[PDB]
C-alpha cells in the first residue's frame, strides 16, 4: 500500500560510507539495502591472533546506512546456509519490535525483508540481537553497524548556518574478547559455537583483549590511513554497541560534535575529547587547519596504543606557522 | 520558627512511585518522610545466589521521594535495634553537612529528623554514607534511592512546551560485588559484617558480579513487568550511586532526556542511548507508538544479559504499520 | 617575525594556580612557560607504597598553565641529564603536530621550545607521548597538567551574565598501576625502566591500584585541605589524561559545569555529578552557601574511599538553618 518511489543502494565497506545527499530536494522514498550475515574466523591483530568473528556484508563494523528523515529504510536480510547460526537485526533508528529484532529471526538458509520509517534523525547503531545470552556473544563477535538518518536540509550548527562535510568516514571500534591458554597465548577455535563457553567466561569478567577499530589492529593505518587536505571539513562517525569510548583526534579538535549522535541536538563546539556511550554512535566534524600524521583514538590511551585502538589521518597541504611554530629545534641545554 | 503547612506522603516501593502533582498551585509546605533500614539476607538471582542487603525501607533501590523546589523536605530516619551497624543519609538534592551525612549518624535502636530545603530541581540520588570505607560498602549493598524535585510549574521542553508525563517509574539499578569460593561457587555469609572483608576485596577490583534492576535479575519482568498503552507519555527516573549505566529502551527512544538528571537544563531529544553517571540520577521520557514488548537496559549487553540489568515492559494498543512491518516473513533464500 | 608583547609565567604547584586576569583589556602576547620534566621515585599511599613517578616541574599533576584565547603560549622544555628516557610534550589545546608531540622530542641533556596559538577556549589536558607503547607508561607514570584559555571577557553563563570566580584550584586525577608480589605486597622498582614490565602487564588489565588527587592519597585532606569562605564563588578545574572520572562535591553541587570543558558551550547547571572522560579536562563552579568540611571525590565510591579519590574542603562561616537543620538529634526510638 506504500506508493512511494523505490531507490537502491550499493553499500561500501567501512571506512568509506555510499554515495549520498546532505540536504535533498527528494521527497521521502523507500530506501532497499542488502546485508548478508557471514560467520569466519579472522585475523584482528599483527602477531596473528585468530578471532571467531560474526558480521553483517563480511565487515567489522558492518557498513554505514545512510538516508533522510522521513523515508523509508527497506532491509533484506540474508543468512546463508554455510552459516551455522540464527541471527537477526535490531536498528536503533526503528519504533517497535526491538528494533525490528523480533520480526527478523532467520535461520541459516533464510532470509528476511523488514521496513521501518526513518523518523528520529542522527547516527544510530544496528546490532544482531538474537535472545538472552546470544546478544552480547553475536554484538562482541563483530555483529554491529550504523545508519545515518540526515534532515532533509543537511546538518546545522543551532545557530542557523549550515554545516556540509566534504567527506565521512565511519569508524567502528570493537571490544573483543579472546581468551588465552594456562602459558598465555590466545587461544583459537574451530567455530564460534567452540568458541562460545570460553569467551562468554571472559566475557563476563567485563575486560577486552582487544579494542579495535575496523576489525583489527592496525586497520586504518599504513595504506589504509584516513585522508584529508588542509581546509577539508571531514565527518568522523564514531560507534560502539557495546562499552563506552572516547574519541580525540590528536593534533585537531572536535569543531562540531554530537556525542550522543542526534541532530535534533545542536553540536556542542571546540572540543578535545568526546564520549560515545556504550549502545551508540556519534559524529565530529573537524576542519583541518595543519597538513601530517594525526592520531585518531579512544583516549583511554592503554586501549590505544597497547589493545589496538588507533587510526592515523594522513593529511596534505601547507604548515601554518602562526598556528603552531618549532621556534628552537631540541638542543644541548645551556 | 518554620511555620509552613505540613504534609505527609505514604512512601510506595519502586519502581512504582507516590502520588504527587507534577504543575501545582500549592506554595512551599515541609513535606515529611520516614525511612526505616533493614539489614537483611536476600536472594538476587535465579540460581540462589544470597547477598547481604543493607536497604531504606526494605527495598533496592530505596523509594524515590518527590517534591517540589522550595518545599522543606523533613525526613525521619529510623535505625531499629535489630540492626547490626551504623547509618546515615546523603541526600545530593541538599545543601550542607556532606548532604546530610553529618547530621543524621544514628545507631541500632535510634532515630533522627532531618530537615533540606529543595533549592535544585531534577532528580538526585540519596545514599548511606557513615565514614571511610563504609560509605562504598553500605552504598553498594543496597543503600541508595533518589529524591526527584520538580519545578511548580510541571517539566518543559526549553522551548516553552510543558512536557507532561502519564506516568512515572523508577528503576534503579544496583552494582553488586559477590564473592566466589575456590571451586568457583558464589559465597554465602550469617551477618553482613562476615561478608565485609571478602567483599571488601572484590570491590577494590571494580568488577561487579551481579548489574540489577529493583535488587534481582528479573525484577522487572513476567508479572512484575513495567506497563504502558501506546500514546502514553512515560517518565523512566534511572539512578546508579556507585557506577555508570547507559539506558537504553529497545525499540524505542528517549524523545526528552535529561541525562545528568537537572530540570534547569533543556533536555536533550530523540535520543538512541543515555548515560548516567555513578553518582547521579537522570530521567527520560517516551511517548509509546507501538504495542508489544520492549526491553530496558544498560546497554553494556554483557551487564544486561549476562549479568542481571534488563527490564521489560509489554505495551498494549494498535500496531503502527508505517513506523514498520515485516514486508516478507523468513523464507529460504532464492 | 611573530611582533607581540612577551610575558613571563611564574607556574606554580597544584592544587593552586598562578596568577591571572580573568576578563583583560590586554591584546594577545607570547605567554613564556618552562617545564623541567623530573623522574623521580615517589610515596603514593599512607602505607608507604613507592612509585615510579616521572612528572612535568616534579609535581603530580603538571601545573596549570592559564592563558586568554588568541595568545600564543611558547613553552621551554627541558630534560635534564639526570633523567634515562626521551620525553615529549602534546597540547589537546593546540592545533598541530600531533599536539606539539612531533616537534617536542627531547633526550636527557636536551630542551626544546614550542610556540601555539590558543585559539580554543576551555581547559585542556597537556601530557608527554613518546611514541607507541610509550604514550599510556608516560601519562599514567604521571606526565600529564592541563591548561586553561580564557575568553578575554572572562566566564559566562550563555544567557549574558558574567562569571567570576573568586578562586581557582585545579584537581589533577592520576590512575596508577603499581604491580604486586606473590604474597600480594605492593613491588618496589629502581628506575622506571625496572619497573615498565611489571607495569605494563597490570596496565592491558584496565584496572589501577591507587587513584588519587594531587599525586597522593590524602593529598588535598588535613593542612592541605582545599578552602573557601561561604559567600565565595570557587572553580575546580579537574583533568584525567587516560581513564573517565565522576567529580562529585559532597554536599555542595555544581552550580555551572563545562563536563566537555569547553568555553565556547554554555555551562550545564545546578549538577549532583558530573564526568571527566578520560583525555580530557572539564570545568564546575559552585558558590558556597554552608560551612563546613566538604568532600570532593570521584564518585565511584569504591574509587574514593578506597583507593585514594577523595579531597576535602574547610569552609568558613555562618550556618543557614533555613537549608539544613537537624530538627531531632539522635535518639532512642520511642
Ligand atoms: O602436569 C599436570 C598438572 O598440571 C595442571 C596445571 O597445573 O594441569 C595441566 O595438566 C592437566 C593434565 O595434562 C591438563 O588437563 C590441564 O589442562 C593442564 O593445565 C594440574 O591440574 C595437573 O596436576
Ligand atoms: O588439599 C590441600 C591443598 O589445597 C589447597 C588449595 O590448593 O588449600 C585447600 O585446602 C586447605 C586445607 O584444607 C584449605 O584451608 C584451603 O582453604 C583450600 O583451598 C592448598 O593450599 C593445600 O595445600
Ligand atoms: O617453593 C617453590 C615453588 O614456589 C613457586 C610458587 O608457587 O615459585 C616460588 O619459588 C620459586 C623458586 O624460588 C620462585 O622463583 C618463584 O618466583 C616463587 O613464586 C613455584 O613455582 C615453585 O615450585
Ligand atoms: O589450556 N586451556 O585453557
Ligand atoms: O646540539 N646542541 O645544542
Ligand atoms: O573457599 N574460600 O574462599
Ligand atoms: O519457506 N520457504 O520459503
Ligand atoms: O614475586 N614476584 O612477582
Ligand atoms: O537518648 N535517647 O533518647
Ligand atoms: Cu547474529
Ligand atoms: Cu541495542
Ligand atoms: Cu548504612
Ligand atoms: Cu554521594
Ligand atoms: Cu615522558
Ligand atoms: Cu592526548
Amino acid at each position: 500500500d506504500l506508493k512511494l518511489p523505490r531507490q537502491k543502494v550499493e553499500l561500501v565497506a567501512p571506512p568509506f560510507v555510499h554515495a549520498h545527499e546532505q540536504a535533498t530536494k527528494q521527497g521521502p522514498k523507500i530506501v532497499e539495502f542488502k546485508l548478508t550475515i557471514e560467520e569466519k574466523k579472522v585475523v584482528i591483530d599483527e602477531k596473528g591472533t585468530t578471532f571467531q568473528a560474526m558480521t553483517f556484508n563480511g565487515s567489522m563494523p558492518g557498513p554505514l546506512m545512510v538516508v533522510h528523515e522521513g523515508d523509508y529504510v527497506e532491509t533484506t536480510l540474508v543468512n546463508p546456509a554455510t552459516n551455522t547460526m540464527p541471527h537477526n537485526i535490531d536498528f536503533h533508528s526503528a519504533t517497535g519490535a526491538l528494533g525490528g529484532g523480533a520480526l527478523t529471526l532467520i535461520n541459516p538458509g533464510e532470509q528476511v525483508v523488514l521496513r521501518w520509517k526513518a523518523t528520529k534523525t542522527g547516527v544510530f547503531v544496528y546490532h544482531c540481537a538474537p535472545g538472552g545470552p546470544m546478544i552480547p556473544w553475536h554484538v562482541v563477535s563483530g555483529m554491529n553497524g550504523a545508519v545515518m538518518v540526515l534532515p532533509r536540509d543537511g546538518l546545522n550548527d543551532g545557530k542557523g548556518h549550515a554545516l556540509k562535510y566534504d567527506k565521512v568516514y565511519y569508524v567502528g571500534e570493537q571490544d573483543m574478547y579472546v581468551p588465552r591458554d594456562e602459558k598465555g597465548n590466545f587461544k583459537s577455535y574451530d567455530s564460534p559455537g567452540e568458541a562460545f563457553t570460553d569467551t562468554e567466561e571472559m566475557m563476563k569478567k567485563l575486560i577486552p583483549s582487544h579494542v579495535v577499530f575496523n576489525g583489527k589492529v592496525g586497520a586504518l593505518t599504513g595504506k589504509n590511513a584516513l585522508t584529508a587536505n588542509v581546509g577539508e571539513n571531514v565527518l568522523i562517525v564514531h560507534s560502539q554497541a557495546n562499552r563506552d569510548s572516547r574519541p580525540h583526534l590528536i593534533g585537531g579538535h572536535g569543531d562540531y560534535v554530537w556525542e550522543t549522535g542526534k541532530f535534533g541536538n545542536a553540536p556542542e563546539v571546540g572540543l578535545e575529547t568526546w564520549f560515545i556511550r556504550g549502545g551508540s554512535a556519534g559524529a565530529a566534524m573537524y576542519k583541518f587547519m595543519q597538513p601530517g600524521i594525526y592520531a585518531y583514538v579512544t583516549h583511554n590511551l592503554i586501549e590505544a596504543a597497547d589493545l589496538c585502538a588507533t587510526a592515523h589521518f594522513k593529511v596534505e597541504g601547507k604548515w601554518n606557522d602562526d598556528l603552531m611554530t618549532q621556534v628552537k629545534a631540541p638542543a644541548e641545554i645551556p
